[PDB]
């Protein structure tokens, strides 16, 4: 059962959860995958690891996505999670020059993950495993925009940083453009395509329609993880949060700020419906009876596809997750999954 500050019934009722067939060994490999990189440590895998459900909110995303390609998918956002858990710490221990390194070590590992595999550092390490083999799917002209894009989401993460040192809460649409980055919004939208087996052109991928379901799909995600980890957040001294920027800036109680991000995640679905004809409008359009627009229309499809999947399964995963179970913890500023 739902919280009723959490519930959405549109979800629930129109959005049907979906669930890769590949998950029940997915939930396996990346378990193993965090023991054998170091990621967690072995006790806090065994307690924790099954129960943040990270390759639950992947399964029920990227569906149709090649087992190797969702197992890529998985491992690079279980260490997605576990850096913004090195993120919060560096910065809670105020640790600038951990972090600063770090940094420019995911920027350079970004670029040449092969060189890094077996780093010092086992949280880059991790990363470069991932990372390369998420290059092997497509071609390289697909790494370079995921690489780009990433650049973007490690300097977000560093104004993240210092925000939070410098007690700094953001402005309702500075933290929107933020939100964008440090959610990693395109970073999920590129990964849509090696799970097609596609790279879109352009022309393609820019498609009015296509952007705006695809940012549509990643605003509810991100916005709706504001609403529900608020709590979590609000305990452990995170700044960064729409419903935070509105209790700060627009003298919101907390109360008021749950209710305006509530309205505004909701009216993410409907605008994302209404879009969403018009995207899978365009797929139909793109099969102009030619092999390549029988290709490009099939993977704008499965993309359009789980781009709505991302809506249930995002919905679901904060309140499957033990990564948001705030009250459960004797010390809510500090998660028991998180090396602290
Ligand atoms: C750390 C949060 N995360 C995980 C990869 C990176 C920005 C986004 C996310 C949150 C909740 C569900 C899915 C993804
Ligand atoms: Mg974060
Ligand atoms: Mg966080
Ligand atoms: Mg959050």
């Amino acid at each position: 059962a739902v919280p009723p500050s959490l519930r959405l019934p549109v979800i629930e009722a129109a959005f049907p959860r979906q669930l890769h067939p590949y998950w029940p060994k997915l939930q396996e490999t990346t378990r193993t995958w965090l023991l054998e990189k170091r990621l967690m440590p072995a006790d806090k895998v065994e307690e924790y690891a099954d129960g943040l459900c990270y390759t639950d909110v992947m399964a029920g995303y990227y569906l149709g996505a090649p087992d190797e390609v969702l197992q890529a998918i998985a491992d690079y956002s279980a260490w997605f999670f576990v850096w913004d858990d090195r993120h919060d710490r560096d910065i809670v221990h105020g640790r600038a020059g951990a972090w600063r390194r770090l940094r420019g070590l995911l920027h350079t590992a970004l670029d040449s993950p092969g060189d890094h595999l077996h780093h010092e550092d086992t949280l880059v390490a991790g990363f470069a495993d991932s990372v390369r083999r998420l290059y092997a799917f497509l071609p390289a002209t697909w790494n370079a925009r995921f690489a780009r894009h990433f650049h973007t989401v490690i300097e977000a993460y560093d104004r993240e940083f210092h925000n939070r040192t410098r007690g700094i809460v953001p402005g309702v649409e500075e933290y929107l453009e933020l939100r964008r980055l440090t959610f990693a919004h395109w970073i999920w939208t590129d990964l849509l395509e090696p799970s097609s087996g596609c790279e879109l052109p352009d022309a393609v991928r820019k498609h009015p329609a296509y952007r705006r379901a695809a940012l549509l799909s990643q605003e509810f995600a991100a916005w709706y993880n504001d609403l529900c980890s608020l709590p979590k957040e609000i305990a452990g001294d995170e700044v960064h949060n729409l419903g935070i920027s509105l209790i700060t800036h627009h003298s919101l109680t907390l109360e008021e700020a749950i209710g305006e991000v509530r309205r505004r995640v909701e009216e993410c679905i409907t605008e994302f419906l209404a879009v969403e004809r018009d995207a899978l409008r365009f797929a139909d359009e793109l099969a102009d009876g030619t092999v390549r627009g029988k290709e490009l229309s099939g993977a704008v499809r499965a993309n359009v596809g789980n781009m709505r999947n991302w809506f249930s399964s995002v919905y679901w995963f904060h309140h499957e997750s033990g990564r948001y179970m705030v009250d459960s913890w004797d010390d809510r500023s500090t998660p028991p999954y998180v090396n602290n």
